[PDB]
C-alpha cells in the first residue's frame, strides 16, 4: 500500500494528495521496483541519458554537442490508428455513426471492453523497472490557456523526450498544487524477467499495443509502444484528443496547426495558423526562410495550436509544446535551413542513419559526405546509396534553439491569429491559393480537405484532424460554426493552399520552399482589406498580376490557377458522398448548405 520505501527521488509526502493517489494506486497496480519523481533538472537529464547509454538503449553522436541516437524495434516505429481508441458511454459522442461503411473519423471502445483490455495488460507490467513520475505543463507555465499533466512511465526514453517536448519538472508540481490534471499512464509492457526477446534494446509489446483516451475520466492510458505519438502522451493524446473535447466543452479550439508570425517591409506583423495533413510540410512553412526582401518569418510552433477568443474578440493562439518532434527524412539546408541549425545541439534522434564520424544521415539530406565517411543505417547495418533512415524517423529538439523562434512564443496571453490556412497534396485541379467566401464556407473548406498519400490514393483528412478528433466530427463542425455567433469574435480569414500542383508531365508548377512567402504576402494583403482578389466558384484567387512573381521568371499562372468545371463537378460530388456517409445525421445544416452552393456555382460555369 505505502510505496514510500521505493521512491528514489522526490517524496510521496511532498506531492499533492490527488497526485499521490494517482502515483501510488498505479504503483500498486503496475508494481514498479522504484519510483522516480522527475525534477526536470539538467543533472537528472544528463544522468538518465548516460544510463540509457550504459544499457545500449541509446548511442551518443560524437560529432555534435550533446546529441543522441535511438534505434528501435522495427515493429514499433509509428502511431497505430487501428489500436488508438476513445472511450465514452455512447459511441455517437466519439464518432459519427456512418451511413454505409466503417468510420474513418475515429475509433470507439466501450468502457467494458477497455476495462478487460486494461486488466489483461497493466497488472504487474512494470516489475523490476523504475516508474518515472513526470509532472508537465502544456503551454507557457503562467498561461491561463496552459494545462497540466502527470505522466507515469517506465521508459527513460519517454522521460528525456518529454523534457524536450513539454515543460517538465518540479516547478510544474509547485504550480499545479491541488488543481486538476490529466492523468497519463504509459508502460512499454515488458515486465522483468522478460517473457519475450528484446529487439535492438527497445522494449515494446506490439501484440498488446493500445493507446486509450477516457475524456470523461480525464485519463490517457497507453500500453506497449515507446514511439513518440504513442508514448509522449502530452502531444497527440492530450493536446489534440483530450483537449479538443475540453475545447468543445469550454468554447475554445485545439487544432493540428502550426503557428507562425510574419512581418512585412513596413514593420507590421501578423500571426497565421495552418493545418496540413501528417504527410508533412508544416515544419517547413513554420520555419520558412522567406525569399522576398524585407519580409520576416518567425516560428511559434509546428504542430499543435490551442486557440481561444479573448474579451476583445481576438483569436489568441499558444503552442502547447516545448519542442519540435519533426520528421527527419527530407530535411535539408535547402528545404529547412532553420531546422538544421536547431538540431545540432541537445537533440535526440530516433531511427536515422549514423555516419562513421558520429553524424546523422537520412534520405533527402542533400549533404555530400567526404570520401572516407561510411554510413550505418537505422537497422544497424553498413549502408550504401533500402533506405538508410526509417521514413517516419525523427528529431526531438528544443523550440528555444530555433534561430527564428518568435519572441512571443511563450507569452502567456498567446498571439492573435488573423488568418487560417488549410491545404493538401493535390496533383490536379486545385489552385495554388484561394480564399474562402465567408466563415461558413471556410469551415466547409476545412471539412473538404483531401490529400494524396505517399497507384496513388487521395484520402480525406478534414482539418488535418482525421487521426486526432477527440469527439464526434459533426459536433466538431458545429463547434467551429458556433464561433460566428460569439459576442465580439473577430473571425480570421480562411485560406486554402496547394503546393503540389503538377503540369501534364508530372512536374510541380510552383517552386515552393521560401517562394511560398509570395503567397503569404497575398494573404497578408487580403487581411488588410486589399482589392487583390478575383471571385471564382471555389472562392477568391489572386487577380491578374496580384502576386509578386519577380525573380522567378515565367511561372505558368493560368494552369496554376486553372479551375475546370469537369474536375470540380467530380470534386463536389465526391465530397458530398463522403460527408453524407461519414458525418451522416451529424452533418450541420450550414455545411450541407455550402456544399449545395458550391455545386450551384460550378453548374453555372
Ligand atoms: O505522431 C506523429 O507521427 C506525429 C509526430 C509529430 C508531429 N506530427 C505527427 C503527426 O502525425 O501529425
Ligand atoms: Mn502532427
Ligand atoms: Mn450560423
Ligand atoms: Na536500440
Amino acid at each position: 500500500l505505502d510505496f514510500s520505501a521505493k521512491v528514489i527521488q522526490g517524496s510521496l509526502d511532498s506531492l499533492p494528495q490527488e497526485v499521490r493517489k494517482f502515483v501510488e494506486g498505479n504503483a500498486q497496480l503496475c508494481q514498479p521496483e522504484y519510483i522516480h519523481i522527475c525534477d526536470g533538472s539538467e543533472e537528472e537529464y544528463g544522468r538518465l541519458l548516460a544510463h540509457m547509454q550504459e544499457e545500449g538503449v541509446i548511442r551518443k553522436l560524437k560529432k555534435y554537442d550533446n546529441c543522441w541516437l535511438a534505434l528501435t524495434d522495427p515493429r514499433d516505429v509509428a502511431r497505430i490508428e487501428s489500436k488508438t481508441v476513445i472511450i465514452t458511454q455512447e459511441q455517437r459522442d466519439t464518432v459519427p455513426i456512418p451511413k454505409s461503411g466503417q468510420s474513418q473519423l475515429g475509433r470507439w471502445m466501450s468502457e467494458e471492453d477497455f476495462e478487460k483490455a486494461f486488466n489483461a495488460r497493466f497488472p504487474g507490467c512494470m516489475k523490476g523497472r523504475t516508474m518515472y513520475v513526470i509532472p508537465f505543463s502544456m503551454g507557457p507555465l503562467g498561461s491561463p490557456l496552459a494545462k497540466i499533466g502527470i505522466e507515469l512511465t517506465d521508459s527513460p526514453y519517454v522521460v528525456a523526450s518529454m523534457r524536450i517536448m513539454t515543460r517538465m519538472g518540479t516547478s510544474v508540481l509547485e504550480a499545479l498544487g491541488d488543481g486538476e490534471f490529466i492523468k497519463c499512464l504509459h508502460s512499454v509492457g515488458c515486465p522483468l524477467p522478460l517473457k519475450k526477446p528484446l529487439v535492438n534494446n527497445w522494449a515494446c509489446n506490439p501484440e498488446l499495443t493500445l493507446i486509450a483516451h477516457l475524456p470523461d475520466r480525464r485519463e490517457i492510458i497507453s500500453f506497449g509502444s515507446g514511439y513518440g505519438g504513442n508514448s509522449l502522451l502530452g502531444k497527440k493524446c492530450f493536446a489534440l484528443r483530450i483537449a479538443s473535447r475540453l475545447a468543445k466543452e469550454e468554447g475554445w479550439l485545439a487544432e493540428h496547426m502550426l503557428i507562425l508570425g510574419i512581418t512585412n517591409p513596413e514593420g507590421k506583423k501578423k500571426y497565421l495558423a495552418a493545418a496540413f495533413p501528417s504527410a508533412c510540410g508544416k515544419t517547413n512553412l513554420a520555419m520558412m526562410n522567406p525569399t522576398l526582401p524585407g519580409w520576416k518569418v518567425e516560428c511559434v510552433g509546428d504542430d499543435i495550436a490551442w486557440m481561444k477568443f479573448d474579451a476583445q474578440g481576438n483569436l489568441r493562439a499558444i503552442n502547447p509544446e516545448n519542442g519540435f518532434f519533426g520528421v527527419a527524412p527530407g530535411t535539408s539546408v535547402k528545404t529547412n535551413p532553420n531546422a538544421i541549425k536547431t538540431i545540432q545541439k541537445n537533440t535526440i534522434f530516433t531511427n536515422v542513419a549514423e555516419t562513421s564520424d558520429g553524424g546523422v544521415y537520412w534520405e533527402g539530406i542533400d549533404e555530400p559526405l567526404a570520401p572516407g565517411v561510411t554510413i550505418t543505417s537505422w537497422k544497424n547495418k553498413e549502408w550504401r546509396p533500402e533506405p538508410c533512415a526509417h521514413p517516419n524517423s525523427r528529431f526531438c529538439t528544443p523550440a528555444s534553439q530555433c534561430p527564428i523562434i518568435d519572441p512571443a512564443w511563450e507569452s502567456p496571453e498567446g498571439v492573435p491569429i488573423e488568418g487560417i490556412i488549410f491545404g493538401g497534396r493535390r496533383p490536379a485541379g486545385v489552385p495554388l491559393v484561394y480564399e474562402a467566401l465567408s466563415w461558413q464556407h471556410g469551415v466547409f473548406v476545412g471539412a473538404a480537405m483531401r490529400s494524396e498519400a505517399t497507384g496513388k490514393v487521395i484520402m480525406h483528412d478534414p482539418f488535418a484532424m482525421r487521426p486526432f478528433f477527440g469527439y464526434n466530427f459533426g459536433k466538431y463542425l458545429a463547434h467551429w460554426l458556433s464561433m460566428a455567433h460569439r459576442p465580439a469574435a473577430k473571425l480570421p480569414k480562411i485560406f486554402h493552399v496547394n503546393w503540389f500542383r503538377k503540369d501534364k508531365n508530372g512536374k510541380f508548377l510552383w517552386p515552393g520552399f521560401g517562394e511560398n512567402s509570395r503567397v503569404l504576402e497575398w494573404m497578408f494583403g487580403r487581411i488588410e482589406g486589399e482589392d487583390s482578389a478575383k471571385l471564382t466558384p471555389i472562392g477568391y484567387v489572386p487577380k491578374e498580376d496580384a502576386l509578386n512573381l519577380k525573380g522567378l521568371g515565367d511561372v505558368n499562372v493560368e494552369e496554376l490557377f486553372g479551375i475546370s468545371k469537369e474536375f470540380w463537378e467530380k470534386e463536389v460530388e465526391e465530397i458530398d458522398k463522403y460527408l453524407e456517409d461519414q458525418v451522416n445525421a451529424d452533418l450541420p445544416y450550414e455545411i450541407e448548405r455550402e456544399l449545395r452552393a458550391l455545386k450551384q456555382r460550378i453548374s453555372q460555369m
